[PDB]
Order: structure tokens, then sequence, then C-alpha cells
């Protein structure tokens, strides 16, 4: 991580953890070309890969959160072919799957309608907005499930648990 | 008492508009102007909505902005209790007990979780915030008991009933 290990020193100022504001920066620094990371984007992607509870991003775990950037990239890129910028929300259905996301017509709708812009289209930071909830309501939800069967049951301060996790906090 | 109830007919009638209901839009005014930034967030009055919405119209009625209003109030009290120092935040040993003082027995890790949600980086609890968690908690047991229809004290869910109710409910 040779100049990764450079690029989060600067960024990450001080502290040396990445807050919301540092995030978006690096991220549209570059990742880059409208077609960029709102600051809504960036605190779910604190909120969720924020593993140690400090409420910022470490080395380790902005790497593990840009290993995931890098691969869902891959599938918008494959989606994408005529570089629109953005992906149809067939295409999104399949972009899930491949990403490991197998779910229902429910939620596939509420998917495009969630994240869709006015043309049914979906661009790449609401493309990585909603990976970025999916993979962090289902890791919520595996910590409950090591055996893996996708079936949990849970007491009331287990539920709150998980619930009071989930719920994103943001002022 | 009835006094009250009809100083918020009025605020209802002056912003509340023709349904006489209140959306989170409208809540945010209300709170925002019946106080005189800090102040609630419309997150916040998003949770509020969903909590004390027991008919399921999306939005307040009169009566449910009084029961809300009264939480706020109760809340608002164990609040003070601990701000000792005027300081508009309590931090984060002070929620513990504010927590247990509203009612709620939790155990360590949702302190834990509490205090990476609610508290800046000096961990302390504004207002916003502290309100903010309590109707989160209150809608959270709620929404556990509704679950448990046989009352056994345990809830089943697969993933995808996970994952659809992250999508809109919460
Ligand atoms: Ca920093
Ligand atoms: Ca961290
Ligand atoms: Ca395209
Ligand atoms: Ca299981
Ligand atoms: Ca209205
Ligand atoms: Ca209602
Ligand atoms: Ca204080
Ligand atoms: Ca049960």
């Amino acid at each position: 991580q040779q100049q990764f290990r450079n690029i989060f020193k600067q960024i990450a100022g001080d502290d040396m953890e990445i807050c919301a504001d540092e995030l978006k920066k690096v991220l549209n620094t570059v990742v880059n070309k409208t077609h960029g990371f709102t600051l809504e984007s960036c605190r779910s992607m604190i909120a969720l890969m924020d593993t140690d509870g400090s409420g910022k991003l470490n080395l380790q775990e902005f790497h593990h959160l840009w290993n995931k950037i890098k691969a869902w990239q891959k599938i918008f890129k494959h989606y994408d072919t005529d570089q629109s910028g953005t992906i149809n929300s067939y295409e999104m259905r399949n972009a899930v799957n491949d990403a490991g996301f197998h779910l229902n017509n429910q939620l596939y709708d509420i998917i495009t309608m969630r994240y869709a812009d006015k043309h049914m289209n979906i661009d790449f930071d609401s493309f990585i907005c909603c990976f970025v909830r999916l993979e962090g309501m289902f890791r919520a939800f595996h910590a409950f499930d090591k055996d893996g069967d996708g079936i949990i049951k849970l007491n009331v301060l287990e539920w709150l648990q998980l619930t009071m996790y989930a719920l994103e906090h943001h002022h």
C-alpha cells in the first residue's frame, strides 16, 4: 500500500482518521471525471465501514472501504457499456445480483424508486450509495447469523442492537 | 392542559394547512418556532412522526402532536437534570442514567452504539440527538412487541425481510 498509505495520511490529517468531509474530498479527487460523491454517500460509508466504533475511518477501515468501491466500480463499468455514466434500472437488478445480493421483486422496486433518477437511470454515486447500504445492512444482520442460513432469532435487546446500529444519524 | 390543547389547535390552525395534519417539514417549523442554530432537524422530526403517528396517516393530527409534545417535555426534564453546567449538551455517562431514568433498560453494547451515533467528537449529546435517540429507542421497542405476535419475547427474521425493513421503515 505504498502511496495508498500516503494518500490516507494526507487527507486523514492530525487525528489519522477520516471523517465524512475528508472522504468526499479524497473520493472525488481520485475516483474522477453531476458524477461525484455526495456528503450523503460518504456519511453512510463512514457509518457502515467504521468497524471499531470510532466514528471515523482508520487506514485499515479505509482500505476495506476502497477495495469495496473498486469492485463495485468494476460492476458499474461492466453494465455502463455506452459510457453514459448511468445504467438503466433493469441492469441494476443484474448488478446487484452480480455483487452477491440475491433479492426479490419487492426489493428491486424499492431500489429503483429510491436510487433512480427521472429517466429511470442510476448514476455511479447512487449506485455506490445503494451498494453501501446493502452491504452494511447485510453485515449488521450477518453478525447475528454466523451459522449462515439467512435466518436469525432475536430477543428485544438484540433487535435494539441491530436496529440502533442500522439507523444512521446525521446531526 | 385544556389551554395547551387550545393553544396547540391555534398553532395547527396557523401552520398545518387544510388537512389539519403536520408532515415532517411542518413539524420542524412548529418545534423550532414554539422555541426561539441548535433546534430539531428534519431527520429527527421524521423519527418523531414514525413514533407517534399511531393511525398510520403519515402525518400528525392534533392529538398525536399533543402526545409528542408531552414526551418531549418529559425527556427535556431528564436532559435538564444532567446538563448542570447549562452547556446544551450532556456527556456519555450522563446519557446512561438519562436513558435509565426515561425507563429504557439496555446493555453496554447499546450504550456504545448510542455513543457512536448520537455523540459529537467530544462525546457529548446535544438535545436534537438526545430526543432523536429516545424516539428511535421507543419506536424500536414498539416494533419488536408488534412483530412478536405469540408474545414469547423472540422474533424470526430472514435477511430479505430485514433488507426490506431497512429500505423504508428505517
Ligand atoms: Ca481527520
Ligand atoms: Ca473507526
Ligand atoms: Ca448506460
Ligand atoms: Ca441463522
Ligand atoms: Ca399539513
Ligand atoms: Ca396520524
Ligand atoms: Ca453539560
Ligand atoms: Ca415470538
